[PDB]
């Protein structure tokens, strides 16, 4: 369980830079 306290938080922070890759994707889509 801690893992998904400290562990996890510290990865949402890194895996971000995948989540706003697709930003432009978006911007795109029309």
């Amino acid at each position: 369980k801690k893992k998904l306290h400290f562990m996890y938080v510290a990865a949402a922070a890194f895996v971000l830079l995948f989540f706003v890759g697709c930003g432009v994707l978006l911007s795109k889509k029309k």
